[PDB]
């Protein structure tokens, strides 16, 4: 049986030795999908940034039309909105700053992973 | 050779025993980058929410200017846009509700993972 | 000691054989959270798309009010903004096109992973 036991041991070591190579292959794949998720987020953030510039342009557009229509009505003859707009504008800038930080870390850690 | 075989077996078991510790280290790292990706998404969603409040504020701003300019033109003397705006507004609210749900699950599952 | 060594070898092979099953369980879990992160991103992108249609609707709304107020002022009696709006609009369309591509790959790779 010492004889037989070495046969068994060797068989188990081989089949499990297989498991490891399996696991390392899958782990290889998952590294790719992970970088894809990280890049996707940098993209999603840049769109969000750009959309904010767009939103700032339209608020300015609206403010100008307020002036022009106000004057026209005088020739012929609001503050809450300004607050809520200022507040939400502040928030979106925080969330963007934080999202920029979070994006640098995630990219750094993903870079560290390639060792 | 029984002697020699036990030498080989022991050598393989050691080198593969190494593989496992390697794999567990990398798996440790990847847990971090994964929480970073999940947090990043909560951030990206909150920005998107805020931007929607901002967009709602500007649509209201625009509607008011429509009233004021309409009146001024009467003193002196559209519906599709309202539809498309109502529709897209409905959609963004769904996508946000779903994104809020998806964010709770992902955070729960990520929490379950620390066992 | 040949006797004893086979006892040790068998003990190590069992405890490490455990490690593998452990690792495969955790790997099972992490596959779920990964699909959840990928779906979440498809959602975040669709919201961003919709918000862009919304932004396009409001820029058009603003342009119309510019015409109506311009005419009213003539009866009675800008180009940079148009540029910046056109530019940022172009960018957001690129970032969205790229984000759509990135989303297909990530979904494909995640699909490949289930072998």
């Amino acid at each position: 049986q010492i004889e037989d036991k070495i046969e068994e041991i060797l068989s188990k070591i081989y089949h499990i030795e297989n498991e490891i190579a399996r696991i390392k292959k899958l782990i290889g794949e998952a590294r790719q999908l992970l970088s894809g998720i990280v890049q996707q987020q940098n993209n999603l953030l840049r769109a969000i940034e750009a959309q904010q510039h767009l939103l700032q342009l339209t608020v300015w557009g609206i403010k100008q039309l307020q002036a022009r229509i106000l004057a026209v009505e005088r020739y012929l003859k609001w503050m809450e909105w300004d607050r809520e707009i200022n507040n939400y504008t502040s928030l979106i800038h925080s969330l963007i700053e934080e999202s920029q930080n979070q994006q640098e870390k995630n990219e750094q850690e993903l870079l560290e992973l390639d060792k």
